[PDB]
């Protein structure tokens, strides 16, 4: 599996969901998270990434761990994306910012 971690909250980009065939990418407010059991390891999706958040999960940074687990557990509850849409507003003010996780929102 592929993970999304903290660059990706309050960025958005959803540039990955472009070149997922699989189409297992969930969607939260403020943050995307990829299905572990549907990801078929292709890494198109860690190219893609303007925020730079996708790792292989066994290439995800030791202080970054939790996103594995976050990944699993969100997608369970959030809503399959498909179609790319516009980044959030701000975007690029965050897109760097360390720490983003205390806004992650459910
Ligand atoms: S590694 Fe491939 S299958 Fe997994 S989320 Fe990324 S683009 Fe989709
Ligand atoms: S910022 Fe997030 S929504 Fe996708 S393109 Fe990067 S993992």
């Amino acid at each position: 599996a592929y993970v999304v971690t903290d660059n990706c909250i309050k960025c958005k980009y959803t540039d990955c969901v472009e070149v997922c065939p699989v189409d297992c990418f969930y969607e939260g407010p403020n943050f995307l998270v990829i299905h572990p059991d549907e990801c078929i390891d292709c890494a198109l999706c860690e190219p893609e990434c303007p925020a730079q958040a996708i790792f292989s999960e066994d290439e995800v940074p030791e202080d970054m761990q939790e996103f594995i687990q976050l990944n699993a557990e969100l997608a369970e509850v959030w809503p399959n994306i498909t179609e790319k849409k516009d980044p959030l507003p701000d975007a690029e003010d965050w897109d760097g910012v360390k720490g983003k996780l205390q806004h992650l929102e459910r």
